[PDB]
């Protein structure tokens, strides 16, 4: 029993860090086959920040204006590339450690694990949600770009994330693998406000039936609802919508505790209007919404 | 910017882990030079755990007895003893993954990382602290025992807790790696009932510096305080009385930021009287006591 913001394991993901140089800017790469992935940010200056032209900036720069180092030993680039936001370089040598890996592009309220990396070095390992508004709540310091975001089917490493900036409020913005950024940001240090940081419903409703499981059960109420009363509230309150999709994605939840979705629904509606009156669910005195539907499941039967 | 509760990577450990069967009974081991060491309850049925005599239950036990497998490969035993509540197994190959490592007994209040594995195999990652009634609020399912915590300095993993049971209250018990459990519990199916869980005051503090330093400063109130004033307000609150090796392990971050430490307690006790009415810290609705001084230096210094 027990219940924990809970990251999946890092080792498969360590095994693929490298430092990447370019003239005095140092950031993380990802080294999968022989393709180093990283920000192409990398060949700016502070200054070329306020305003750069990628694909200028790029004229400058050579397979050895890239400094690739994985441990104390360096990497030759045979080639490089630009796609979107990532700079591509081929390097002589397929990483060994290369696992079983997919890029896959993420939809807000889809959680992930971020492995934070310092020098191609990991410095630790933590779990967030892709925000409603395109932003992750990381923790980044100068130098953390091109630490990535990944979840774990088995073996099998699905890269969602890469690092790329903060913006002026302190939430983080970045790319999937193929170099988009998540939401309308982009890698110029600009004038970009985040819009609303609304609740992951869906997945609040997952951590409640997390809660009951666990023997968390005093916010289970007497009250059902439908999706348009709980929307009305959720709407009130910067909730996501709930839609269908999410109430079966919650049946097996459901199913195991026997509380309907609805009901489940009626019980959030209440904390939402009452709220927790100085009381705690799995050690939490708000709503927590970064953890998913599949991420309770996993936790609540132990997936390795 | 930005804080996080944030693991250690896993990857040292990852390649450390093993299964152990004895009997009818899977659970983890740890697997270092030559050795894999193990929760003794391993030996035992659900039958025997309500009252095992281990050193009976023992004598009935080879070499060949207990089964360890690493990956999908069979560990040959040459060897077993029982130190305190852990077995240590000598099987005839080193681990060829062996991290450099040590075994500490850590204090209450201080933090590590828990690799949750089943049969052997990591699940996922997470960061706890030692309470001070000597449990952890962990997340461990059957087939959890023997995941282990650990701190890592630089390339050194050093080993502090080992998983056993689960209290009836669903919180955790275990040992260090000299099989010696933290506080008086036993590895037996007992009415063992924990003490008070009171609040890590110099963890809230520590975190309460992060949250100034990453921009979250409404709570820094016109007051200051003494350790005597302030633990008279700290009893009340079942927060843990501050002491001047506290005051003093939090010197960095009262330097950093120029908020001195008693000034960050009169902070606190304003926090503790008047509540949060609403307002979060670090997106927290609570005290978060799960980060030490040394914690927010790492992560806000950037440490690998
Ligand atoms: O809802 C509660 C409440 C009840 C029990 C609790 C709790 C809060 O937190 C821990 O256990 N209150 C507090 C007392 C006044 C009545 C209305 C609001
Ligand atoms: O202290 C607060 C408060 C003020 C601002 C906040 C907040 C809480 O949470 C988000 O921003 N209140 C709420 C209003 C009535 C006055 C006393 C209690």
């Amino acid at each position: 029993s027990g219940f924990r913001k809970m990251a999946f394991p890092s080792g498969k993901v360590e095994g693929c860090m490298v430092q990447v140089t370019c003239g005095t800017t140092t950031l993380n790469g990802l080294w999968l086959d022989d393709v180093v992935y990283c920000p192409r940010h990398v060949i700016c200056t502070s200054e070329d920040m306020l305003n750069p032209n990628y694909e200028d900036l790029l004229i400058r720069k050579s397979n050895h204006n890239f400094l690739v180092q994985a441990g104390n030993v360096q990497l030759r680039v045979i080639g490089h590339s630009m796609q979107n936001c990532v700079l591509k370089l081929k390097v002589d040598t397929a990483n060994p450690k290369t696992p079983k890996y997919k890029f896959v592009r993420i939809q807000p309220g889809q959680t992930f694990s971020v492995l934070a990396c310092y020098n191609g070095s990991p410095s630790g390992v933590y779990q967030c949600a892709m925000r409603p508004n395109f932003t992750i709540k990381g923790s980044f310091l100068n130098g953390s770009c091109g630490s990535v975001g990944f979840n774990i089917d088995y073996d099998c490493v699905s890269f969602c994330y890469m690092h790329h900036m903060e913006l002026p409020t302190g939430v983080h913005a970045g790319t999937d693998l193929e170099g988009n950024f998540y939401g309308p940001f982009v890698d110029r240090q600009t004038a970009q406000a985040a819009g609303t940081d609304t609740t992951i419903t869906v997945n609040v409703l997952a951590w409640l039936y997390a809660a009951v499981i666990n023997g968390d059960r005093w916010f289970l109420n007497r009250f059902t609802t439908t999706l348009n009363d709980f929307n009305l509230v959720a709407m009130k309150y910067n909730y996501e919508p709930l839609t269908q999709d999410h109430v079966d994605i919650l049946g097996p939840l459901s199913a195991q505790t026997g509380i309907a979705v609805l009901d489940m629904c009626a019980s959030l509606k209440e904390l939402l209007q009452n709220g927790m009156n100085g009381r705690t669910i799995l050690g939490s005195a708000l709503l927590e919404d970064e953890f998913t539907p599949f991420d309770v499941v996993r936790q609540c039967s132990g997936v390795t």
